[PDB]
């Protein structure tokens, strides 16, 4: 069975967590709590992995890091990247454009500069959050009909966004549609209300934005 | 003839031009000067593109933007990204690896306290380094015998770092050997001596360290 290695909270690897719910894969997790470095730092350089780092991925012979190696990666093995070199750059330009908000907030997130920092990317989202309502104009999904990681990651940014500003969505009524649709999905609604959803963190622990054991 | 749009800087897209002439692919660029911010406003939102920003890449009816959605379509369009999931996946790791030394860099060289980030991104840089000296025991380039784009990527950052800290390589001499390898490719050769290289800035002008007009 893989094993999917992170800290437990929701960071980098939410997505590929809805990712492999969605798929109904079964997998077990390496879940650092936030006391246990120490035992992140005795296992880092012993998983054979090649470039050691949090989230890593197990999978036999197959022994990953790079969170977007790993989402596309059981994406791929699901043939879900896309059907030719067109529309595998396509949902590659839909990831990035995710990670341009979700790392944006990463950016900020650890900052004693939050407060004043945060002004300047509120006041860019929305230019970002528009380039996703325009995209899913008659789509019920990023690329159509079907699910692909890109939707795992934006619902993830949209879930961080709000904790953010809870009204960034109030001019964007598609992206609200969107984020109901992903947890109307059969599976995504049972993980959300299972044992296994990690509400909190958003970032690590010590984050200014996002962190503390609790909202 | 396809068009890559940037501004006249090394910066997200330096790799994907040593991709492209690594390949000997013809491609047409608009370049962004210093002083024509006003210029790139008045196209973006009139080249047809989804997700507008900067690079873009335009072939026909693609219109792409994210840095890296552009270089894997050309390395895909090549069939260089991998002949299965998990070789996808290994070249994907690089990738990521990789962005974690150039992020590393681009993250605090915008900051007014880069000398002081400038520690602790130089003392974690060994480590980084390390993991790609491994990498080239008994290999030629990151994926053995053949290029990947990682390898541009790798060639980028270690440019870049070897700025910030010309001793940075001393004690990695497969890394050194690797950027010297990258060099004698006859087309980078060629390139590196063009009148289409473009040696600075590394970051956008206005950075602290690897920005002005000139080093
Ligand atoms: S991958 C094969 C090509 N399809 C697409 O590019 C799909 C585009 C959208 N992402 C979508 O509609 O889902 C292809 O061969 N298309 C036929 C063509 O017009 O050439
Ligand atoms: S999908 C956005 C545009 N449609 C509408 O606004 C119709 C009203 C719907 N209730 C809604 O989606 O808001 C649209 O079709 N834009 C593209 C076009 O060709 O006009
Ligand atoms: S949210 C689902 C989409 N409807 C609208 O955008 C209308 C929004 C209202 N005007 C509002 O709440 O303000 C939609 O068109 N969905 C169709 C699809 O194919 O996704
Ligand atoms: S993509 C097909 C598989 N090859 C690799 O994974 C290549 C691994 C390295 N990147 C390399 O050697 O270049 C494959 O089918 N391998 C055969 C097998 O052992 O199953
Ligand atoms: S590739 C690194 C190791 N080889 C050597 O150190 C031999 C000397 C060479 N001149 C050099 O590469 O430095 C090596 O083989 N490590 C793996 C192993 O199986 O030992
Ligand atoms: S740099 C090329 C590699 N040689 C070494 O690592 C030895 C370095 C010396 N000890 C030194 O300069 O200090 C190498 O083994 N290359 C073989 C390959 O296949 O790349
Ligand atoms: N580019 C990497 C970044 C990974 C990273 O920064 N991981 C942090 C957590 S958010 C970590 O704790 N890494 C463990 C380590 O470096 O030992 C990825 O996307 O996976
Ligand atoms: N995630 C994007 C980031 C792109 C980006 O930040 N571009 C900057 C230059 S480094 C820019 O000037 N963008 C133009 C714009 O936003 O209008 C990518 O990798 O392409």
């Amino acid at each position: 069975s893989p094993i999917l290695g992170y800290w437990k909270i929701k960071g980098l690897v939410q997505p590929t967590r809805l990712l492999l719910e969605y798929l109904e894969e079964k997998y077990e997790e390496h879940l650092y709590e936030r006391d246990e470095g120490d035992k992140w730092r005795n296992k880092k350089f012993e998983l054979g992995l090649e470039f050691p780092n949090l989230p890593y991925y197990i999978d036999g012979d197959v022994k990953l890091t790079q969170s977007m190696a790993i989402i596309r990666y059981i994406a791929d093995k699901h043939n879900m990247l896309g059907g030719c070199p067109k529309e595998r750059a396509e949902i590659s330009m839909l990831e990035g454009a995710v990670l341009d908000i979700r790392y944006g907030v990463s950016r900020i997130a650890y900052s004693k500069d939050f407060e004043t920092l945060k002004v300047d990317f509120l006041s860019k989202l929305p230019e970002m959050l528009k380039m996703f309502e325009d995209r899913l104009c008659h789509k019920t999904y990023l690329n159509g009909d079907h699910v692909t990681h890109p939707d795992f990651m934006l619902y993830d940014a949209l879930d961080v966004v709000l904790y953010m500003d809870p009204m960034c969505l109030d001019a964007f009524p598609k992206l609200v549609c969107f984020k109901k649709r992903i947890e109307a999905i059969p599976q995504i609604d049972k993980y959300l209300k299972s044992s296994k959803y990690i509400a909190w963190p958003l970032q690590g622990w010590q984050a200014t934005f996002g962190g503390g054991d609790h909202p």
